[PDB]
DNA sequence: TCTGCCTTTTTTGAAGGATCCTAA
DNA sequence: TTAGGATCCTTCAAAAAAGGCAGA
């Protein structure tokens, strides 16, 4: 667990209100237990030639990493123990997006006893569904009816 | 002067950094002087299903004003006086657009003495030149150099 | 099986201007 | 003439997903 000092909190929680996105997801998949699996993904985006700024957030977190696609890059953190720590320490800072971080970290701490049982997997899908509701969804496929459809 | 808490400004540097803009530009017009005026205008853009957002920033600057622009609103300071003050103290907080900044607190400096002699107003067109640069510039038609029909 | 990373696509939600109006 | 506001336009630079591979 890094701690990361309030300064630079709260300045990137500025920024990633503005250019960051936390994204959950649900992923048809036939392996996994319930046809399906999670994915959190907190990602900032931004220009390729500021990318400079991106690698050094990767610096700061000091965890996740930066890809580019082409023209523009972006700083990504998945890692579940790490998305958590840090967070947790930016959440209360956060103004347009503090209920998205919130949501992610109440589906990581249920994860354990989401993957035993199947009404448990399908009430954390729901929180999935409430994070998308409350970003700028426009290309949303997966949803938690998609999950109670497929269990059967 | 109003004075801003700390906090404040950190998290909105990192807003701005991200979704917010520092204009410059020379407009043409034929009542000017100098057939040009200066226009400066700090501008933050968002969705308007959060110009609650913005709308809070206007009491918290404590001057400024928000414009529905359909899809999306705008919270827009171009006042010169107010101007200077708000960016005085954003300033040292911005990563991205602190050079932008510290340009219009330069121009914002010399108007005065810019009204009152070419060279001079050409000069200051530079600056908005450089400003210009700076950002992510796509659709820019007056320049410094279109201000040479000053040359007669 | 499970997770983290890789690749790619969609559609804006921003950014960064240009131009027009009007009082004092 | 001037400052500040009002209307508009362009072109992305973001956001927010989708789908897939493979090592552990
Ligand atoms: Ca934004
Ligand atoms: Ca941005």
């Amino acid at each position: 667990n890094t701690k990361y000092n309030k300064e630079f909190l709260l300045y990137l929680a500025g920024f990633v209100d503005a250019d960051g996105s936390i994204i959950a997801q649900i992923e048809p998949n036939q392996s996994s237990k319930f046809k399906h699996r999670l994915k959190l993904t907190f990602q900032v985006t931004q220009k390729t030639q500021r990318r400079w700024f991106l690698d050094k957030l990767v610096d700061e977190i000091g965890v996740g990493y930066v890809r580019d696609s082409g023209s523009v890059s972006n700083y990504i953190l998945s890692e579940i123990k790490p998305l958590h720590n840090f967070l947790t320490q930016l959440q209360p800072f956060l103004k347009l997006k503090q209920k998205q971080a919130n949501l992610v970290l109440k589906i990581i701490e249920q994860l354990p006893s989401a993957k035993e049982s199947p009404d448990k997997f399908l009430e954390v899908c729901t929180w999935v569904d409430q994070i998308a509701a409350l970003n700028d969804s426009k290309t949303r496929k997966t949803t938690s009816e998609t999950v109670r459809a497929v269990l059967d």
